């Protein structure tokens, strides 16, 4: 029940929200169904359009028309946004040649330049090229401000997770917002696009902008939009809101376009129907510019053109049916669409294995349009496992493809010719960002980055304490003319030990034996400088990586590598080495391939042993610098040390080896040199966070040797590859992955051809940050270089996606 007996006089799209059973006059009531009888009458006026004309300059107050060309309305604060133009002899603001704005050219009484987020759904990227001569207002902004070429949304690329993140800094998995439809089985409910579930705030986590703003004193015009409210008049209520006085007036303000999504879906991205929707979008974007312009606010107020994902080819015959590869199609439950999540239809079913679902639905057609996974087996650059509403089971998708359970279910529930959801590094999925205002930087291209950034320069931009988020905060200093944040590393938790040689080989055993007796003061003392780090700065160019927890470890020196050594986890926690241009490929030599040797600086107690992988028949082990690029014969044994030594399993040793022995090569070869770093994840609760020791869930049998679930590298060279890695005097350039360490190769469908096949698709599949990196080992990198903090906190957002 709600009394809707009462009036919205003097109170249209007011701030503050008032409970039951009194009716609402804000954005949101229609949603509600709670406004007041006369909110359409009173605040939803339509009358006369949204353009003064010629004859209406100078006109009588009436005060039923939408908006006003009185002579008052300026006073009031409710012109047409044209007013100034048709009455007053002034230019459209797209008309404007474009000034730097160097300082805020704000009224009285303004304590800040305002905020405004100007939203669009499905806005992909490239339309920004090739609509650009249909959006001259939106390209005015463009040319004029800080510009990315694209930015990058989050998985799934879907309208509710994308947005929520824009506002929150997080990501789904933190967040709580999964999906336009999600299943919470703790609350046995159901989140849908429609219904009345979506609306309780159970399933809302985080903090986002407008709750922020508030908790710090900042007053939030009301974000959301109903949808029978036409865009003019989204227009003059913000323009409204900006008219009113000081102490009631709002700092940010939201507008949102559900075009060109609608549209996108019809039509497809770039459907002949899509040029009006683009030209649509422009012209409320002149009414806002021109409306700011009026109110001398248009070199004052910050405005963010954004979106949310953009948009594919997608129909009806391009779906893949799992009733095609399931005998048991009725004991599952699956969320559609773009990508595919599996659970059990009854949700305490015993004889439920999702092994054999797995299996049902792994390379079974030559020409398969998806692939499945166990959440835990996602890229970890898509962050999406760490949520009770991830379903165990996951299908990502090809682009321009949808899974569907049955045939039953697209044909009685072709209509559509575009969607989204896909993998968020795919192309078409790209999405817009441009900042303008005096806060933004003038003329300026920025490189692509995540929308996960953007609620820390939000928070910048009002002067706003950002709650703990995903960002990396400083990160997009670069956008802005002046930083309110002065981003500064991290204080090293733990030094390292420096041993030096302290065990006789006697004192161990081990059950490792290597061919190394065959054998001057000249060479014999050089050698020495090597355990002392005296190639250091060749293969450690950046410093060393500080450890930003509690441990006890050793650094390690050696001729052709440098390790960080845990004593906890029994290996080595990085692993860091530099192979030039020229630096040669070398195997294995005969007598030399089951070679483990101890290790005369590190303790048995606090040593790996051969025993235990005798021991294991599913586990072998590998070694992190390789030994196929020692650079010498005599350096090789190095490489064979029981600390350079991990465990991992045939099948991975396979992409390993092909990882060492060939593309180490090639890449040093194509980028003048690499610096590479490798080393163990340990991520068995899928949180993308390092595990504490007591979280170890699996260890080599019967020893105290942590399995990794993954292989990380980071892969550093020369910005400028004219100069070589160890001698670069600017930028840096970075590629890196992580690899999960998994018992089979079942996730890549030609892995039983020669590696050269598949080894380098499935690393480009697992490409990753630095700072992804970073929160799964507790490391912080490039702590020694010649480069702005800012800009290698930039570095390390760096994603390498593979896409043309
Ligand atoms: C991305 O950035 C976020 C934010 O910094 C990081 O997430 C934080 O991680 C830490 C460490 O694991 C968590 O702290 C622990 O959690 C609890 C306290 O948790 C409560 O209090 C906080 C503070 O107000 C609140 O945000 C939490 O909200 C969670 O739970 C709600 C339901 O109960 C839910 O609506 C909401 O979405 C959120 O759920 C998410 O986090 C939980 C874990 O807390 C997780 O189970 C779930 O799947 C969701 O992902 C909650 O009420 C303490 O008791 C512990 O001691 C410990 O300190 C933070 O809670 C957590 N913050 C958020 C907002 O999630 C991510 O790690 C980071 N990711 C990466 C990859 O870097
Ligand atoms: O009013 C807002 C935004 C406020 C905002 C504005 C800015 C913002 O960013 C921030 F926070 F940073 F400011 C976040 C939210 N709405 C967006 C949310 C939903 C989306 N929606 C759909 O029907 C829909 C669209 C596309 C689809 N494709 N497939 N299914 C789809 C379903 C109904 C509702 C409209 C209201
Ligand atoms: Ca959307
Ligand atoms: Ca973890
Ligand atoms: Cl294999
Ligand atoms: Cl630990
Ligand atoms: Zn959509």
């Amino acid at each position: 029940w709600t009394a809707t007996s009462g009036s919205c006089k003097g109170r249209c799209f007011e701030l503050q929200e008032v409970g039951p059973p009194d009716c609402r006059c804000d954005n949101l009531c229609k949603s509600y169904s709670s406004c007041c009888h006369d909110f359409d009458e009173l605040c939803l006026k339509t009358a006369r359009g949204w353009e003064c004309t010629k004859d209406r300059c100078g006109e009588v107050r009436n005060e039923e028309n939408a908006c006003h060309c009185s002579e008052d309305c300026l006073s009031r604060g409710d012109c047409c946004t044209n007013y100034q133009v048709v009455c007053k002899g002034e230019s459209h603001w797209v008309d404007d040649d474009c000034e730097e704005i160097k300082v805020p050219e704000c009224p009285a009484g303004f304590v800040r330049p305002p905020l405004i987020i100007f939203s669009v759904d499905g806005f992909r990227a490239s339309y920004m090229k090739k609509g650009s001569k249909v959006m001259p207002n939106i390209e005015k902004l463009r040319s004029c401000g800080t510009h990315a070429p694209y930015m990058r949304p989050v998985y799934p690329t879907k309208t509710f997770p994308n947005l929520y993140t824009l506002a929150t800094g997080l990501y789904p998995e933190s967040h709580g917002i999964v999906g336009n439809s999600m299943y919470d089985p703790v609350f046995d409910a159901s989140f849908h696009l429609r219904g009345r579930e979506k609306f309780n705030h159970r399933w809302w986590g985080g903090q986002p902008l407008w709750i922020t703003a508030t908790k710090q004193g900042v007053r939030a015009g009301t974000f959301f939009w109903s949808v029978s409210i036409p865009h003019e008049r989204r227009i003059l209520t913000i323009l409204q809101w900006l008219s009113l006085p000081d102490n009631e007036r709002p700092s940010v303000y939201a507008f949102y376009s559900e075009q060109p999504d609608f549209s996108g879906h019809k039509y497809g991205p770039f459907g002949p129907e899509m040029t009006n929707p683009l030209r649509e979008i422009d012209k409320t974007v002149g009414q806002l510019m021109d409306g700011l312009k009026q109110l001398r606010l248009h070199r004052c107020v910050n405005v963010i053109f954004v979106g949310d994902h953009g948009m594919e080819d997608v129909t009806c015959d391009r779906t893949e049916f799992l009733s095609n590869y399931l005998t048991n199609v009725d004991d599952i439950t699956l969320v559609p669409g773009t990508l595919g999540r599996i659970r059990a239809k009854s949700i305490n079913n015993s004889k439920y294995d999702p092994k054999t679902i797995i299996a049902a639905l792994t390379c079974k057609k030559p020409d398969q349009h998806f692939k499945p996974y166990m959440k835990q087996h996602l890229p970890k650059r898509l962050h999406y496992a760490n949520n009770r509403r991830i379903e165990d089971i996951h299908l990502l998708v090809d682009r321009r493809w949808h899974v569907a359970r049955k045939p039953l279910d697209v044909y009685k529930k072709c209509f559509f010719q575009g969607d989204h959801g896909f993998d968020n590094k795919v192309n078409s999925m790209q999405t817009v960002f441009v900042g303008y205002g005096p806060t933004f930087k003038y003329r300026t291209k920025v490189p692509p980055f995540e929308n996960i950034e953007l609620y820390n320069v939000m928070c910048d931009l009002l002067g706003l304490k950002p709650a703990p988020n995903n960002g990396t905060h400083g990160s997009l200093n670069h956008l802005l003319r002046t930083n309110t944040f002065r981003p500064t590393m991290p204080d090293e938790v733990s030094r390292p030990n420096y041993p030096g040689i302290m065990y006789l080989q006697s004192e161990f055993d081990l059950g490792c034996t290597c061919d190394d007796k065959v054998e001057n003061k000249l060479e014999e003392l050089n050698k020495r400088l090597h355990t002392k780090g005296s190639t250091k700065e060749r293969h450690l160019l950046y410093g060393r990586p500080a450890v930003l927890y509690r441990t006890s470890y050793d650094i390690l020196y050696h001729t052709d590598f440098e390790s960080g050594y845990s004593e906890i986890f029994l290996m080595p926690l990085w692993t860091s080495y530099t192979i030039s241009k020229q630096a040669e490929v070398s195997s294995i030599p005969e007598h030399l391939t089951n070679c483990v040797r101890p290790d005369v600086r590190v303790s048995p107690g606090f040593s790996q042993n051969c025993l235990a992988y005798k021991n294991d028949k599913q586990m072998s082990y590998g070694f992190l610098f390789p030994p196929y690029l020692s650079s010498s014969p005599e350096a090789k044994y190095d490489a064979f040390l029981v600390t350079n030594m991990v465990p991992m399993y045939p099948a991975f040793k396979r992409v390993w080896a092909y990882f060492q022995r060939v593309l180490v090569k090639k890449y040093a070869s194509e980028r003048n040199g690499v610096n590479v770093i490798s080393g163990p994840i340990f991520d068995y609760n899928y949180d993308g966070l390092r595990d504490t020791e007591d979280e170890i869930k699996q260890y080599v049998e019967g020893s105290s040797i942590p399995v990794p679930t993954h292989y990380y590298s980071i892969i550093t060279s020369c910005l400028d590859f004219t100069q070589p890695a160890d001698k670069c005097d600017g930028p840096l350039s970075v590629s890196s992955f992580i690899l999960p360490h998994r018992p089979d190769n079942d996730e890549s469908c030609n892995s039983s051809e020669d590696e050269s096949k598949w080894v380098e698709e499935l690393m480009k599949m697992h490409t990753a940050r630095v700072r992804d990196i970073e929160h799964l080992t507790g490391l912080d990198f490039y702590r020694k270089t010649s480069r702005s903090y800012s800009e290698i906190l930039t570095l390390k957002t760096y994603l390498h996606t593979y896409e043309s």
